């Protein structure tokens, strides 16, 4: 009769919301009773938790400690039974747990050592710790660091079991997500100050050093995963990836370009290393995103390079006005924006190269007005109609407008002329 009384108030919640503050306690007391049938009558149970967080903002389960320990029992059973070997609903289960732990936040009282038993699986042949590290990602992606030794166990054994799970290499997603959540852990370490993970960084560097000597392909991708959220570990393996840049011909090469994209601001000169590793050979490749990220690192290394190699650098990048994926051409226009904005050379003339780069900058930036995509050319129009590039008294503008002639574009030049004329109409 309690089950039958459940699936009427489950259907009539629209009646209840003006006086719903009292109809949370009995539903919670129903939820915490282990007489449901099986492992909690999941479908009914998720309907219970959905309708009980329907009235969020009023009558939180904290304020009466009976309600607090009741919700703690719910949280414990949810963290206990989650697995469900059909994979299609596992993500839904983690979604329910994630919503509960992100909405409650008041009776925190979170459990440990069962998480530790979840990821504490030995025998690196089976994925029996995927659940523990994924719920670690659930508990970690918002808040809640592993504050172990208040009632738990020692954190040293905790974290070394965790990096052993990161050392577990038989299946893929286990070490991938483990390295990711370690990166989030280290991000919380660098955000805080009191945490003495200042040997855990040495421990994980030791683990990647021990995996480095015998394995190479998994090493760079777990380095990519830990540098997804953790920059300053790349001071260690900076010369290792610079050494074995080749023989990684694939997406691994993009991973190398990403991890060198992590640290550019804070290297010495960086150019001759890449030039010895024939970086300009692979800048002329055909995959989009490696070209995007190497244009990104060219923008990164830009305002420190000498103007002598910049002339050689500006040769293959002008070959990128004939390709789709407007973000890559957008950054390709951005580097020309900066090089014109600060390398116009107002009567310096240290070379023909130092003004020749400004000449080619003017050439490709003016030619970039007839591209077959809107928006970007609107931004170019805003950049040229920006103040103190074409003056704006009235006719200083007119005696200026002929100078941006560029006979590669003349088909639309008169339309652009009246556009830049009567854009300042009043």
């Amino acid at each position: 009769i309690r089950l039958f009384l459940a699936k009427l108030v489950i259907n009539t919640e629209e009646v209840f919301r003006p006086y719903a503050k009292h109809w949370l306690s009995p539903l919670l007391q129903l939820a915490a009773s282990e007489n449901n049938g099986g492992e909690g009558i999941h479908y009914m149970v998720v309907e219970i938790v959905a309708t009980i967080l329907s009235w969020t903002g009023l009558a939180t389960p904290t304020g009466v400690p009976k309600d607090e320990v009741l919700a703690n029992r719910l949280l414990n059973f949810l963290m206990k039974h989650v697995f469900h070997p059909k994979r299609a609903v596992f993500r839904h289960n983690l979604e329910i747990i994630k919503t509960l732990v992100e909405c409650w936040k008041d009776c925190l009282s979170i459990p440990y050592r069962l998480i530790f038993e979840k990821f504490s699986g030995k025998d690196p042949n089976s994925k029996d710790n995927s659940v523990g590290i994924q719920l670690l990602g659930i508990v970690m992606a918002n808040d809640l660091p592993p504050y172990d030794p208040q009632c738990g166990i020692q954190s040293s054994e905790y974290f070394q079991a965790l990096v052993n799970n990161m050392s577990f290499v038989r299946y893929k997603e286990v070490y991938a997500a483990a390295a990711e959540v370690l990166g989030l852990i280290l991000r919380y370490v660098m955000e805080r100050k009191n945490i003495l993970e200042e040997s855990l960084c040495e421990l994980v560097a030791k683990q990647l050093k021990q995996h480095q000597n015998t394995m190479e392909d998994k090493f760079i991708v777990c380095l990519n995963k830990v540098t997804k959220s953790f920059p300053p570990l790349a001071d260690r393996f900076m010369n290792a990836v610079f050494f074995l840049l080749p023989k990684f011909h694939g997406v691994l090469k993009t991973l190398c370009l990403e991890v060198v994209l992590c640290r550019v601001e804070g290297m010495t000169e960086l150019y001759f290393q890449l030039k010895s590793k024939d970086f300009v050979q692979v800048m002329r490749h055909r995959d989009d995103e490696r070209q995007k990220v190497c244009l990104d690192i060219i923008y990164k290394m830009m305002p420190k390079l000498k103007p002598v190699e910049l002339r050689e650098l500006l040769n293959p990048v002008v070959e990128f006005v004939s390709h789709p994926s407007t973000t890559c051409r957008e950054q390709m226009y951005n580097i020309l924006m900066w090089i014109h904005d600060n390398y116009r050379d107002p009567e310096s003339e240290t070379d023909n190269d130092s003004q020749e780069i400004f000449k080619l900058a003017k050439d490709v930036l003016i030619q970039g007005l007839i591209d077959e995509n809107p928006g970007l050319q609107l931004i170019i129009r805003n950049f040229w109609s920006h103040e103190t590039r074409l003056p704006s008294n009235t006719l200083d503008r007119l005696l200026a407008l002929n100078s941006l002639y560029s006979p590669k574009i003349e088909v639309h030049f008169l339309s652009l002329a009246t556009n830049f004329l009567l854009e300042m109409t009043s």
